[PDB]
């Protein structure tokens, strides 16, 4: 309807036609307010206190666009609290105490391009809960506990450019993800429990390279360090890249074990044929 | 022994006589360094991988002072490993995985001024854990999942100038334990579950007092902001002083709930004579 606007007392709200934004950042609050004009494009409630989503909070918010969370101490959100935003691209609870994410948390938003879940405590993710988002240019899981994602789901996002999973629990990565995404300028996997990383085309772009004409900048940013390592070769293609020394480290084999990855020879990655691994390349 | 000095390969050791100090920091370590000179006095673990405390990593470290292992991802630390540590002041175990304090853990540390746990995941604090700490000038608990600490060991830390407690789940602090303790010039309680805050003489240096000949300034710094404040007289002795607005604010009662904290006037601070609270002081 063409009610007048509605603003909390804590909030400011900014009207640049048609555009209304609702500014509640750094108020104290503890919970969303609940008078929200449904009709914000832009809604700010960061650096806030509050604890729980109720299914009232964000219901019916068609124009709603980018949401702000960050830095507020939540660890419950009711189910459909997001189903009634159609148009958000933006969604951002990073430093929050989301433990868990749900089937039912995202399944609304398709037009999604940014994800923001850094600095939660994040166990588990199910396992469609990514169905729905696969618009995703951005998806920050950083210093979560997660080890493991819904791969399968993150594979059907063709515009993702960047996914940050640094400092997580993630002990594997399966082979083909990367495979069909060709818009992606970044992967952070550092401070992990991976002990292998499958190759990529993409991955060749991660190394600088000149001489030839032209000196080539860095077109792929990827950090793998601080992860342990079982260095064989399964690795050497990366460690064939010329690249900085991150001081990354192997964890394993015992020989190789404490020893920079940068500083052992090509030479001295070694699998073994048949327990490491474990067909394997030299056959069987 | 007079054995020669032992340094990691990819650390620094200094000597500034009598004084060793092994600087591992920031090598991009997965473990310890076995080899690290029992002589040490100062060891800088900080900005590393570390995920696991063995026995044999620090055991027989006389002279051992500072630890600091910040900012390395430790799920684990094996029992007893501080236990040979007696000269140790100052330990920092702060930004890491710990999601418990067991009683074994610094049950030996009898010298040590100074502990700093703050952003990790504890849940859990064991009832005799702080009972050899006594000592401790400085506790940092901030960023964690502790909804309650051993009171009665801090009660009877007599020097403790500083106490962290701020970005927990803390909802309770029983009403005796600053009594005591005459050093503390800091208590952080923001963004915790309390609603209610026990009055303390120390408290009433937590204001602001002039025009009596001095303008005095504030000797104790008190923040209990971002709190679910249950407003009634039990707080009147805290609205009575004269403070900056940090935009705290009361979760209940109904009437005072989302209503800023210092806007609210002294004589609507209400308690109710036999729910709120529940003997109280009208009488019964
Ligand atoms: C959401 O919309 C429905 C109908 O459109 C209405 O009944 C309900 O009260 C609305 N809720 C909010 C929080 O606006
Ligand atoms: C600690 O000392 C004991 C005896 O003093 C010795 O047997 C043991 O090997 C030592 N361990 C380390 C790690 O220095
Ligand atoms: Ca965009
Ligand atoms: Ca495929
Ligand atoms: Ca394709
Ligand atoms: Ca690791
Ligand atoms: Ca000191
Ligand atoms: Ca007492
Ligand atoms: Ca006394
Ligand atoms: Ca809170
Ligand atoms: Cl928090
Ligand atoms: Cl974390
Ligand atoms: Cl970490
Ligand atoms: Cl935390
Ligand atoms: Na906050
Ligand atoms: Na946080
Ligand atoms: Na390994
Ligand atoms: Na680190
Ligand atoms: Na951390
Ligand atoms: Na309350």
């Amino acid at each position: 309807p063409g009610d007048p606007q509605i603003c909390p007392k804590r909030c400011v709200c900014q009207i640049l036609s048609p555009n209304l934004a609702t500014l509640c950042a750094k108020k104290g609050l503890l919970f969303v307010p609940p008078n929200i004009d449904r009709r914000t494009v832009e809604l700010r409630l960061a650096d806030n206190f509050v604890t729980n989503i109720k299914r009232k909070d964000f219901a019916n918010m068609t124009s709603l666009v980018d949401l702000t969370l960050s830095r507020n101490t939540i660890s419950f959100i009711t189910p459909h609290a997001f189903a009634d935003l159609r148009n958000l691209r933006a969604l951002h609870l990073n430093s929050n105490r989301l433990t868990k994410i749900t089937n039912d948390m995202f399944s609304g938003l398709s037009n999604l391009h940014h994800l923001i879940l850094n600095n939660n405590q994040l166990t588990l993710i199910s396992s469609t809960a990514f169905d729905d988002v696969f618009a995703l240019e951005e998806l920050d899981l950083s210093y979560n506990n997660l080890e493991t994602i819904p791969w399968d789901a993150v594979e059907k996002m063709v515009s993702l450019h960047t996914l940050s999973l640094d400092h997580n629990m993630i002990d594997n990565i399966p082979k083909g993800t990367f495979s069909h995404l060709h818009k992606m300028t970044r992967l952070d996997v550092t401070s992990n429990k991976l002990q292998k990383l499958p190759p990529d085309p993409l991955f060749q772009r991660a190394q600088v390279l000149a001489t030839s004409g032209i000196i080539s900048p860095s077109t792929f940013a990827l950090s793998f360090g601080g992860n342990p390592l079982h260095c064989n070769c399964e690795l050497l293609w990366l460690r064939r890249l010329s690249r900085e020394d991150d001081l990354e480290t192997c964890a394993s084999p015992p020989l190789l074990t404490g020893r920079y990855f940068w500083s052992i020879p090509e030479e001295e990655f070694l699998c073994e044929p048949p327990g490491d691994p474990e067909s394997n390349p030299a056959g069987e």
